[PDB]
């Protein structure tokens, strides 16, 4: 029964490829961008648990 309910899923997504290269729209910019930015965000937390490793957290707040 699940036979029949993935071809035409196939075809969907298949004829979906085609017509974003018609339009020359991609289909996962976002998702490429997203990890491009848990990337820079993980190099401001590398830098965050640095000052917080020297200074504590009481030293966190005293410096508001």
């Amino acid at each position: 029964f699940e036979e029949l309910t993935k071809d035409n899923r196939v075809l969907a997504r298949q004829q979906l490829e085609v017509l974003a290269r018609y339009l020359k729209y991609d289909l996962t910019k976002g998702e490429k961008s997203l990890v491009k930015e848990k990337e820079a965000s993980s190099l401001l937390q590398q830098e965050l648990d640095l000052w917080a490793e020297e200074h504590g957290e009481i030293y966190a707040q005293g410096i508001k």
